[PDB]
């Protein structure tokens, strides 16, 4: 357990663009003195899914061994078992959703075995969310405390429901596997029920591999797509949703979309913004957009290009001892300033203001 003395605030980034869809992504490492975030993001998938797209955030735990396998190597156990091929022609939804359960099932043992003949030292995990998008479809998929949603028609359409040990399936699944859960922790330690991996978690005699004390069983949504009312996925990892909820990120997302079509720079707002609303966790998250997202509206431009040099006169002012930049978010925070994003606040604004303030202020 260590922080950092200062964050790494460096972005990694992606983006592409092909069936109807456009994305990007933003991952940071922060506070936290490891990066064990890791993701998956293809547009035209192999062996005959040329039309279908997959994107994926994995949150690894004690190590980034477990999430790295996965962001590589989950797509390929999902589609490439008898459940998902299953029937001769393009795969059912029970094809598509019993295939997903066995590639995370299997993924899970082949690392159990590759550990075991390997004699590994790591005891990782890591939990996952994705979304699988056929031509019709859009399969939702969570195994953790990562969240995906689904914005559609200016709202939160779906979004998915964390795992977390003391709702009351997995409080009763850690029980009758010998365990118990302590405050939000199974035993006082896992934050998650779920992951993969975490392979001491799953040691328990007599019990399945989904009756363990942390199960790698995913929970599948099929959702119609709608290529009138579907306007973005947003899917991240816990060290975003810690500090902004589903309809503020959602709201937040909007706001940002009709101020620019670059989706790496959303990306990058949305982790910015979560780390000065305090997040000191790994923050990872992508954004697929649809045809109907919001469009970049003049008006919206205009209006942030006049707020941003409200901010920076604002900033000017207040410096007139010198105050420091804590001091001077302080004061603007107390002036309560209106038109600022939806969701984001002031935190949003900061890189504008600390800009602004090292300007006047360089030494
Ligand atoms: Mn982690
Ligand atoms: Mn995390």
């Amino acid at each position: 357990g260590a922080f950092l003395d200062k964050p790494k605030m460096e972005k990694h980034n992606a983006q592409g663009q092909g069936n109807g869809l456009r994305y990007g992504l933003s991952s940071m490492q922060g506070w936290r003195v490891e990066m064990e975030d890791a993701h998956t993001a293809v547009i035209g998938l192999p062996s005959g899914l040329e039309s279908w797209s997959f994107f994926a955030v994995y949150d690894g735990h004690a190590g980034s061994q477990v999430a790295k396998y996965c962001c590589e190597h989950l797509l390929d156990h999902i589609t490439n078992n008898q459940d998902f091929k299953g029937s001769a022609g393009a795969p059912s939804v029970e094809n598509v959703k019993n295939g997903i359960r066995t590639g995370f099932l299997e993924i899970d043992e082949h690392m159990r075995v590759m550990s075991e003949k390997k004699h590994g030292a790591d005891r990782s995990g890591s939990t996952a969310v994705g979304v699988l998008i056929s031509p019709q479809h859009t399969y939702f998929i969570n195994c953790g405390d990562s969240r995906g949603l689904l914005c559609r028609n200016r709202k939160v359409h779906f979004f998915t429901q964390d795992h977390k040990p003391s709702n009351p399936l997995e409080k009763e699944r850690i029980q009758n596997a010998g365990g118990s859960v302590m405050i939000q922790r199974v035993n006082g330690s896992l934050a998650v029920s779920r992951a993969l991996g975490d392979f001491d978690y799953k040691c328990v005699h007599g019990k399945g591999p989904t009756e363990q004390l942390v199960s790698p069983e995913p929970e599948v949504h099929d959702i119609e797509r709608s290529e009138e009312d579907d306007q973005f996925i947003i899917l991240a990892c816990d060290g975003i949703w810690d500090v902004m909820g589903n309809e503020e990120l959602c709201d937040f997302v909007r706001s940002r979309l009709e101020v620019t079509d670059d989706l790496e720079k959303v990306c990058n707002e949305v982790v910015d913004t979560c780390l000065y609303k305090g997040s000191r966790d790994n923050m990872s998250v992508i954004l697929i957009c649809f045809p109907n997202a919001p469009k970049v509206s003049p008006e919206a431009v205009k209006k942030e290009a006049e707020l941003d040099k409200y901010l920076e006169c604002r900033v000017e002012e207040i410096i007139k001892g010198v105050p420091d930049l804590v001091h001077v978010m302080r004061t603007l925070a107390s002036e309560n300033i209106p038109s600022l994003p939806p969701g984001g606040e002031l935190a949003s604004k900061r890189n504008v203001i600390e800009a602004v303030y090292n300007r006047l202020n360089p030494y």
